[PDB]
């Protein structure tokens, strides 16, 4: 459809030799060359679109005759083209494939004949094809081209399935619209190395889903198309199908495979170039696997063909058992996940390529920072492309600044436009001249030389995209231009590419050197006018968290370290109490993010409480440590039991029992918090094999699932803790330390009740006795604590404090068992009752602010107002 | 490619030893294989100095043209436009014939690799008339000679193997490398 | 050719010699030249030979182009309508103007590729229908590759453009509806 990319018949009608005879000129456009021989491995021989009914049993004789026979020619050249009966009518050559029946100027095995026009006859006695009308019954093979335009004639590749067949993207690479996005490589290249494998061979991969390296292998693979690669390989390439053909791709099954299994036989057939896209045996097999037009390769495996396709990861395992000798004779690697500056490089990779699109520069750095953060603010997703999903909601956070312009007037909109509607808004009221009530003109005298600036505000994006236009394009079209150079340079063709890349390299370069180079801010903000527009990463990036999570601006804030640094001794003021534990904690705290000893290893204390006391406490502590989260919340059960755990295991069991969480309950939660920490108690009580179970957890913590996941730890963390103790947890005298008693129970019962595991694990730890005063004040802490959460204002203030119930509440205090962590209700039911009454009758809503006179207890509360 | 025996073997020992689970043959036929995959892109022709060297056309090919118009001091632009050049002419020229016959001779192996190729195939159907009985037994495995058809090939790429380029012949260094790989 | 779906615009011949039948009627005419609307037909109205359709505005072709075809000799019901010499007269016309349009089978605005020498009520550049422009040269200015599975708009290159059932937007509460 555009030229040079085939004449079925006609591109070998004086074209099937250079200048002999002169055969070029003559009746029949069969000259050059007649479809070969009398079969179509070539132009329209023998039997073909033409017809099945219908053929030239003699026209290779009779059709390349007319055509040629050639010495009708007197030169070369020896004629002004090559004119005759069928060539003189190349006005209807090209409409070989004008009217109904055929395509264009041909296309196809309807590229053989038609073209031909006159020839055997210009259409007199003989059978032979047929084009646009003839070719009624080859139509189906011969013809269906229905695109002849932008792709290479090149094989017969008559009827067939094209398009629905598959696609190589080397297209999409000849269009280069694909993303050259790189960097693991070798894997490929050993996969592209382990492509060539004879015997068994296709290798095929993956860790993280789904935006299919295919491509990405292709890349280089285009690269091969550009031959990295011996021949072989370099000789092989693909064609992207697995869903299409699907049951659209036919009515119901059983051509539905089939055809594919026939267009196996075309692509078969010394056919270079060929190998076979696949996604997913996943996808393929099934309940009821379906064959799937897939077993039979492994027959048919045999031959030749080879393929691509991908492994998931657990799932991978799931396919890897089905059969290995379906496995037997495609070779199987897997996939690592980059990260950071692996995904830097990407990030470095992929700024120009949304501002190839979106056409916004950040500073960037930090918000590629954002990413791991941003990454593990919501990891689950596929952690680059999950970050590249940043890289949208980066431009998303632009699009937002943008709206229609980038964020000034489109804001501003609520102001200098919303005054120019007070430029005309108001025009005409009852009366407005000059005194009376209608207020329209003056905004017209002000917003003017605003209104004005909007005009470069409005070229400050534009005008630079204007030029940021062609920034985008520059390069844009050199990757054009410089694969248009790159169009054969891969063929040791040098200059072709040369002719118009010399200089084309030294202009675009010098425009975008020259444009590049141009701001015309004041200076605005850098470089430029508008690109980044005023878009701010950190607050995408906050508007990132703004959509995720929220609860910002300490995710403004980080050091986590610094945050951190402080923060033990900040904590300490979230403190309940005893202080080393965090101390101790501390330490672990700060090694733990630290790490730098052990990628594996996280740390758990002995962290011996009492309920709730500050056990409960540390973990939400702990928990309001690492973040806000409460979420974290993270605790076991089935210490009760002898043989169960299934979801209290992890693993549960395979699919086939009750729920495929099989942990998922836990492990979902595992999933979804990379990052936690971990007790429960009953540790004590604990199942021993259970703790064999807990065992691993641990270093080599890792998971394993009942579909063969892993985890890493020192990502989330444990301290699973117990009181167990008495003696000392009773011990009243003595509260923090006294003595190596604090041993005594901790030695044992570590010791006593568990082994040489512990010996391995991290850290002992434990409460310390109360303190009234310390105690004490502990008190309005959470009291304190009350008001504040109260999402409305109005009282929202301090009452009673002072000493008057807070020792009623210290009478109430602590209690040898808690009669302390309890109190909450049992303070804030009276609190409660109290202010019910009021909060009844409510005597001001402000005001308020009151403390309280007070049975035998002398006591029982309430207050005035 | 050639092949050094005992690496293989040796292979094959800590094949099976450093993986055991692979089956006694398997975990060879996967170095058989692996062998063949060190070896595969090993065999992609001169793959560093394919895009290497190459580079030197692209280096100042564009300055070719490029310069000769531009903007810099007067004719000084055609030097340099001349000056590297000659040395895009020239340094091309030291490895222009001289990859080739790497790879020449590497196609003269290959070349003999297909007699290799070629020996055994009518050899193995050499072989199969004798399903043919005693009738075509020898007649085609006379037919088929070897005094020479192996004398061809063991002096063949004799030669290109004997003759190091500086040293170690190919840089294909095609054979077993005998870990390695 | 036309179409299948031919048979609305296509309907009209016998429709023009509906007055009394015909031996035959004549490529002179048609209810498509109505097509479905009251006016210049759907293409000359609006569809295809609104704007650039030459001649038959609303009523310039149609008004007076029934005077063909009206009245029979004697017809109680015997027959109704036959193109005869229009029989060939867009035959290889109605598949010819196609060419490659991303496309399947003969085209009525395909058909209108060509329109005809004289076969029409009208002076417009020539004999044939409308004035120029319009069909095949129209459509394929105003459209390509697109007229219907199997066939489309009776006698004419088709009224329908857009999917049959829209819900609309822009137009929507353009009026505020
Ligand atoms: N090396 C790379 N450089 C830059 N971007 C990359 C790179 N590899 C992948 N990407 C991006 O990630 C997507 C590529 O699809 P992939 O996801 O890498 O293929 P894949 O086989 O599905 O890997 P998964 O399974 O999707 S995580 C595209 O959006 C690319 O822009």
């Amino acid at each position: 459809q555009f030229t040079e990319r085939a004449l079925t018949i006609l591109t070998l009608a004086q074209k099937l030799a250079s200048d002999h005879q002169h055969p070029q000129l003559q009746p029949i456009h069969i000259l050059a060359a007649f479809i070969e021989t009398p079969e179509d491995g070539s132009v329209p021989y023998l039997q073909n679109l033409i017809e099945k009914g219908r053929y030239d049993y003699d026209l290779f004789k009779k059709v390349v005759n007319r055509n040629l026979v050639r010495i009708p020619q007197q030169q070369p050249a020896p004629a002004e083209i090559t004119p005759s009966y069928a060539l003189g009518k190349v006005l209807q050559d090209a409409a070989k494939i004008q009217k109904q029946q055929k395509d264009s100027f041909i296309a196809q095995d309807h590229i053989l004949f038609a073209l031909f026009n006159d020839s055997s006859i210009q259409q007199i006695f003989k059978e032979a094809q047929v084009d646009i009308e003839a070719i009624k019954q080859q139509a189906l093979e011969l013809r269906g081209n229905t695109r002849i335009d932008s792709r290479g004639a090149d094989t017969n590749t008559p009827l067939e399935y094209l398009s629905k067949y598959a696609i190589d993207m080397t297209e999409q690479a000849r269009q280069g619209k694909l993303d050259p996005v790189i960097g693991r490589e070798e894997e490929i290249r050993s996969t592209i190395r382990v492509l060539a494998r004879r015997i068994k061979s296709n290798p095929c991969l993956i860790g993280e889903p789904g935006i299919g390296k295919t491509a990405i292998i292709e890349g280089v693979a285009q690269r091969i198309i550009d031959d990295d690669v011996p021949t072989i390989l370099q000789g092989a390439k693909l064609f992207s199908l697995d869903l299409a053909a699907l049951t659209a791709g036919a009515k119901y099954k059983g051509d539905f495979e089939e055809r594919f299994k026939g267009v196996l036989k075309e692509i078969e057939e010394s056919k270079t170039l060929i190998v076979l896209f696949i996604d997913e045996i996943h996808m393929l097999m099934g309940n009821g696997k379906d064959d799937a037009a897939n077993i039979l390769k492994p027959a048919l495996s045999r031959g030749q063909l080879k393929v691509i396709g991908a492994t998931t990861n657990n799932e991978y395992r799931s396919i890897v058992e089905k059969d290995g000798a379906f496995e037997r004779r495609f070779q199987k690697i897997e996939v690592a996940e980059p990260s950071v500056r692996q995904t830097v490089a990407i990030l470095r990779g992929l700024q120009p390529k949304y501002e190839i699109h979106h056409g916004v520069r950040i500073l960037d750095s930090a918000l590629v920072t954002a990413a791991q953060l941003a990454k593990r603010y919501l990891p689950y997703r596929r952690l680059p492309d999950s970050a590249l999903d940043l890289v949208d909601i980066s431009c998303a956070g632009v699009a937002v600044a943008r709206d229609s312009k980038p964020e000034e007037l489109d804001s501003k909109e609520r102001q200098l436009q919303l005054i120019q509607v007070e430029i005309k808004a108001l025009e005409r009221d009852e009366d407005a001249d000059s005194t009376t009530k209608d207020r329209l003109k003056l905004a017209r005298q002000k917003e003017a030389s605003l209104q004005e600036e909007l005009e470069p505000l409005r070229q400050r994006y534009n005008e630079e995209k204007h030029g940021h236009e062609e920034l985008t394009q520059a390069k844009k079209k050199l990757d054009e231009l410089e694969n248009k150079a790159l169009d054969a340079e891969r063929r040791y063709d040098t200059a072709t590419a040369a002719d118009l890349r010399y200089f084309a390299i030294p202009d675009i370069k010098k425009q975008i050197e020259k444009l590049e180079d141009q701001v015309a801010e004041e200076e605005r903000r850098a470089g430029a006018n508008s690109m980044i527009q005023n878009v701010v990463d950190s607050d995408t990036i906050s508007e990132t968290a703004a959509r995720l999570t929220g609860i910002p601006v300490k995710k403004l804030s980080e050091s986590e370290n610094e945050k951190l640094i402080h923060m033990e001794r900040d904590l300490s003021s979230e403190v309940v109490g005893q202080m080393d534990a965090i101390k101790a904690v501390s330490n672990a705290v700060r090694l733990s993010r630290s790490g730098l000893a052990n990628p594996r290893q996280p740390a758990s204390f002995l962290f011996l409480g009492l309920s709730g006391s500050g056990k409960t406490e540390l973990a939400k502590k702990v928990a309001g440590f690492l973040f806000n989260d409460e979420d974290m919340m993270i605790r076991v059960d089935c210490s009760e039991l002898s043989e169960k755990y299934a979801v209290s295991k992890l693993l549960g069991t395979t699919a086939g029992y009750v729920g495929y969480d099989e942990g998922g309950f836990l492990t979902n939660q595992l999933q979804y918090k990379p990052y936690s920490v971990l007790l429960f108690d009953e540790v004590e009580k604990a199942h021993p094999d259970v703790l064999t179970v807990m065992l691993q957890m641990l270093d080599d913590g890792r998971i394993t699932s009942g579909q063969g996941k892993t985890i890493d730890c020192s990502n989330c963390i444990v301290i699973m803790t117990s009181a167990l103790g008495a003696e000392f947890i009773n011990s009243q005298q003595g509260s923090k330390i006294q003595e190596s008693t604090k041993n005594l129970v901790m030695g044992a019962v570590r010791q006593h009740f568990r082994p040489e595991f512990l010996n391995r694990i991290s850290s002992i730890v434990i409460f310390n006795k109360l303190s009234r005063k310390a105690i004490h004040k502990i008190v309005d802490i959470r009291l304190k604590e009350i008001e504040e959460r109260f999402e409305q204002n109005d009282k929202h203030y301090k009452l009673n404090l002072t000493q008057e119930a807070k020792d009623f509440l210290a009478k109430y205090g602590y209690s040898d068992d808690m009669g302390a962590r309890p109190l909450n209700r049992l303070i804030q039911n009276e609190i409660l009752n109290k202010l019910a009454l009021r909060i009844l009758k409510n005597e001001i809503k402000d005001k308020e602010t009151v403390n309280v006179v007070l049975e035998a207890e002398e006591c029982l509360e309430v207050l005035p107002n």
